[PDB]
């Protein structure tokens, strides 16, 4: 099985590229004196996380309890569920912990901390809960210098007989930046807010062994991480065009592409039609907001060579329109990409495109492939 | 019995009553037009959903992948139109489906694809049935309706080659760019007129063309006459969505698909409620952002699924939805107006994109009880 024999579209991981990505991130975190806790929401795949663990990762972060089940059943026990804890999901969290999953939960309100602690007391479980900090006004979390809410939550947890294990933050606004200076200042803001919260917890005599920060861009841009114990990053494993435009990788580093077959043309308009539509690429159009818009993806040849100036300018559910970015009509598009030619499309957003497929085709050095299943749903 | 209260979130909820209204209405329209209805299962990829389309009077189905064709044929459907231009490397799979008794139709829009099909047909003693895709509106594949030389060259390649030239089809997909009953009617007429024009030119040259197949949900509902057409193809109608609502072929109250979600927190001063349906649940689809009304990541309804007006998902991260006022003002006591643990239902931008985020649907009955309806994922 190789790139010529796969049915298309198919999500291809280039292993050499994935390995270089995994190594770059780990050596960076080593140099920073910090643990790396990869976010598996990018791949939801056991063998991709195994590769991250083999290079030195510690534990994982997950976006759903379903991911936690999957990775636990496959042997990972150090699992951070980094999404504000819904009380109704407490039974399921407890069941994971009682089965031996060292599952960590997060909260950002008093009421949520109250429900966890009461359930904990009622069930005889000291849940380990971390407090989410908001450092860039981007999602959930406790304002970095809203100490009263911080300590009120700290107290609810610690007085309540739960384990207050740390603070975390995720500076998601990284995604909107596109310079080294601004990413650097954003990473520093992420570090300082998170550490400031830790120290305020410790000043009030509450424990706070874990200080957890990160997004892929802040992970790669931070000049210093004093006071941080771990960084969480996920999308870096494959990279994607949004990250390329952010400035933290080149298009060549993108390890995930979508293998597509040319099924037709509109010669007239210089279009080649591929069987990779938005069902394959997903509807994500993150690069439309950035300084270089790649439509529904950057075209590469079968070998993985980027072909600048050809992108998917359009997409329907099961067809994509391959055409010139400069909007001119390619002359003789049919003779350039005859019926049946296979190409590889780089995604806007690796997390979104990977979710369209039941599996990855992992491409090894000899041109051979291995199917790596991934998780779908909740 | 699982209810909207016991289910986990996010969950794709089909209101069965609403779905049934949608199925009744579309079939009726086509009966009134004297045309067959060949439902496109790509919206749903779900056997029971197509059971109820066929129950209502449908004939055969349209699939968007040969995996859909595998799945429906296994479940007993034998009359299947694979309506994406045929890739030659897929020919063994198409052959094998036909050999097991699937009456599978293929489509092409070029001479080269017709030659490939016909050579493999010859080598394998299989007279494939092939239809010619017609471009009537410029947004995708197809032979131009007035491109008689290429039509005749494709038709003769199929026919001289021993294959069965079964018909022409077109799909006018620019119906989403429109929003008035007059523009929809003109576009449906243009779709009808081009497809029939193409069928008449094959016939005038002596080639068979007994099927003339048109359709998009909006055009199937808006067409006043369908002379010359033998079948209509419509899919998203089964559930509707906000793009459809915005286009004008249904109200928000006919949308049968919703995403059940739970409030997991707030940003007080910004007037935010946080829900566990981010773009992973909704999909990244934002079809409503270029239309008369923007619903960001979806219209917020309550548990019983009535529209709460002016509350939408204004942003979405992967597993986090941002529930705010569409008008961009910051709601006072958002936290009292949507308390932690409250479950809501979100109407989707695009039902085809939303349902594909789920392994299954939760098909909600009269009595408040749901049932898991699996749907297909992948290729
Ligand atoms: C996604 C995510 C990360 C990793 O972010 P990327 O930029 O996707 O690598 C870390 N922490 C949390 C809470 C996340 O949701
Ligand atoms: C999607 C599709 C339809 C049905 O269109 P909706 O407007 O989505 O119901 C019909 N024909 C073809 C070829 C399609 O791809």
């Amino acid at each position: 099985d190789t790139l010529l024999t796969l049915d298309t579209p198919a999500a291809v991981i280039d292993l050499d590229r994935m390995q270089r990505n995994i190594a770059r991130m780990q050596q960076r975190m080593d140099a920073q004196g910090v643990r790396l806790r990869p976010h598996v929401k990018t791949s939801k795949s056991v063998p991709v996380a195994a590769a991250q663990r083999a290079a030195g990762a510690s534990g994982i972060t997950v976006s759903t309890l379903k991911e936690a089940e999957q990775f636990f059943a496959a042997g990972t026990t150090d699992i951070l569920y980094a999404v504000s804890m819904a009380p109704h999901r407490l039974p399921q969290a407890l069941q994971l912990r009682r089965r031996g999953c060292d599952l960590k939960l997060i909260v950002d309100s008093v009421a949520a901390a109250q429900a966890i602690a009461a359930f904990g007391r009622e069930q005889g479980e000291a849940f380990e809960v971390w407090i989410e900090i908001d450092t860039d006004g981007h999602r959930s979390g406790v304002g970095a210098d809203d100490t009263p809410l911080l300590l009120a939550i700290g107290r609810t947890l610690h007085d309540g007989g739960m384990r207050l294990g740390g603070v975390l933050t995720h500076a998601g606004s990284s995604y909107e930046l596109d310079t080294p200076e601004a990413l650097q200042a954003l990473a520093e803001r992420e570090r300082a807010g998170c550490v400031q919260a830790a120290e305020a917890l410790r000043a009030a005599g509450l424990p706070c062994p874990v200080v957890s920060v990160g997004s892929t861009p802040t992970a790669l841009a931070a000049s210093r991480l004093d006071g941080v114990t771990e960084v969480r990053a996920g999308v870096y494993v494959f990279f994607d065009l949004v990250m390329r435009n952010i400035g933290v990788c080149a298009a060549e580093d993108v390890a995930l592409s979508v293998l597509a077959t040319v099924i037709g043309h509109q010669a007239d308009k210089g279009w080649a039609i591929v069987d990779a539509g938005w069902m394959a690429m997903s509807r994500d159009r993150g690069t439309a907001r950035q300084k270089q818009d790649f439509g529904y993806g950057q075209v590469c040849d079968l070998q993985g060579r980027v072909m600048p100036g050809f992108v998917l300018t359009g997409a329907n559910q099961e067809h994509g329109i391959l055409a010139r970015a400069d909007g001119a009509a390619e002359a003789d598009i049919a003779t350039r990409f005859p019926l049946g030619t296979r190409l590889r499309i780089l995604p806007n957003h690796a997390c979104a495109t990977g979710a369209q497929f039941p599996a990855y085709q992992a491409l090894a050095a000899d041109g051979s492939v291995q199917t790596w299943e991934r998780l779908h749903g909740w």
